[PDB]
């Protein structure tokens, strides 16, 4: 069981069900199932990193994926006027699930600060 | 050109936090946590939708030298990083910028 066994990990490998996006060799882009804007979805890494604080420095490219990803997505889903992108480390920023996930948010006005 | 080109420049001050040869990390003038501050490409990319693909390793990047920095100013308990873009998003400057917020709790949702 690559990819761990955070409900995410499970998510990659298929083993629960969940609103894909987009998928290729790195990461995976899903719709969120407690969503705080009209959409909100999560991209997350393939590779299973805990959270950002202990990302390796050769993670580099795949974190810039994760962002890559996400715009395209935002575009193909129609986020015309704009979104966020947040990351949560630790307690401090609410990290629900420790595998690195970065949220997408849109279709409304967001607001600041955030949170 | 952005104020952000400014501080990049060296023509306006901040308090720099970190700098190398493709990026800046500096206080934010206006915090909404206590620490909040901003990592900067030097390379004038003026909204996530428009970072090309060749663009993927600098941006993460930013978040690696967020993380880093974070760490050194003892945010040990946990912070929250935003990118936002565009008039929904909150955009405030065309030049992209990842904000890190921390040393208080954060909430849900993120704006
Ligand atoms: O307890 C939690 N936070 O404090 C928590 C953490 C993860 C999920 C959770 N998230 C998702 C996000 C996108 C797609 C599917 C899911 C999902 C599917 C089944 C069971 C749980 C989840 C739900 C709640």
């Amino acid at each position: 069981r690559p990819g761990g066994d955070t409900i995410f990990g499970k998510i990659i490998r298929k083993e629960i069900p969940a609103k894909i996006i987009f998928e290729d060799d790195r990461c995976l882009a899903f719709h969120d199932i407690s969503p705080q804007a009209p959409t909100h979805f999560l991209v997350i890494p393939k590779k299973h990193i805990s959270q950002i604080s202990v990302a390796e420095d050769d993670d580099e490219s795949l974190l810039g994926h994760l962002m890559i990803v996400g715009k395209k997505c935002a575009a193909d889903l129609g986020l015309n006027k704009g979104y966020r992108m947040v990351v949560n480390e630790g307690s401090d920023g609410g990290q629900s699930v420790y595998h690195v996930h970065l949220h997408v948010l849109g279709g409304r006005q967001m607001h600041w600060p955030p949170g």
